[PDB]
């Protein structure tokens, strides 16, 4: 998270870490047994780490549950990063508490101007390489599709939305992918991509989760 701030221990309880030796992507806990992430973060043999603030130190509030099923969207395209959504089922149910809690799904899509919370343990430098130990947060407004399409000509699809600043400075970054973009307590987006980090006129693009609410619900029930 470039231009972010320390969230503060377990202030983002729904935030999970997709581990496979090292932290590679983020994610959200939508319910006791299901985690939502980005299809581009798909890896075989994932360990979902919950109750994490400082990823590098075992603060005892952690819960590490292996993934039993990984369900990537059928229409997902790696080239375009369209339909960059993936559902992961936990091997066992996460014990919900204060450090670990779920985030609700949206009933409607958000409007441009809506302030959202974007978080993760990803690169904080738009220039070099610097990764935090603790959880970083960033508040950014959902940009209008007019701005989004003008920022990325011929790249934005109806399943994507821009959030951040055309002045750059603040933006998600490498390693934040899969992470949550929560506006008003609803999971509205998933950290998908962007051209660089905090680049002027190049704000991060996120997966428009409200488009998949139906798919998600049917996927959750059947598996
Ligand atoms: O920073 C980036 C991208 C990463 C994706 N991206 C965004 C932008 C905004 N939001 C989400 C993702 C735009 C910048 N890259 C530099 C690093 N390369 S990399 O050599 O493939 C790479 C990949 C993973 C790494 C992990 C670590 Cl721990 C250190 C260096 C790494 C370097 C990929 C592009
Ligand atoms: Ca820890």
């Amino acid at each position: 998270i470039v231009g972010g701030y320390t969230c503060g221990a377990n202030t983002v309880p729904y935030q999970v870490s997709l581990n496979s030796g090292y932290h590679f992507c983020g994610g959200s806990l939508i319910n006791s047994q299901w985690v939502v992430s980005a299809a581009h973060c798909y890896k075989s043999g994932i360990q979902v780490r919950l109750g994490e603030d400082n990823i590098n130190v075992v603060e005892g509030n952690e819960q590490f549950i292996s993934a039993s099923k990984s369900i990537v969207h059928p229409s997902y395209n790696s080239n375009t990063l369209n339909n960059d959504i993936m559902l992961i089922k936990l091997k066992s149910a996460a014990s919900l508490n204060s450090r670990v809690a779920s985030i609700s799904l949206p009933t409607s899509c958000a409007s441009a101007g809506t302030q959202c919370l974007i978080s993760g343990w990803g690169n904080t430098k738009s220039s070099g390489t610097s990764y935090p130990d603790v959880l970083k947060c960033l508040k950014a407004p959902i940009l209008s599709d007019s701005s989004c399409k003008s920022a990325y000509p011929g790249q934005i699809t109806s399943n994507m939305f821009c959030a951040g600043y055309l002045e750059g400075g603040k933006d998600s970054c490498q390693g934040d992918s899969g992470g949550p973009v929560v506006c008003s307590g609803k999971l509205q987006g998933i950290v998908s991509w962007g051209s660089g980090c905090a680049q002027k006129n190049k704000p991060g693009v996120y997966t428009k989760v409200c488009n998949y609410v139906s798919w998600i619900k049917q996927t959750i029930a059947s598996n």
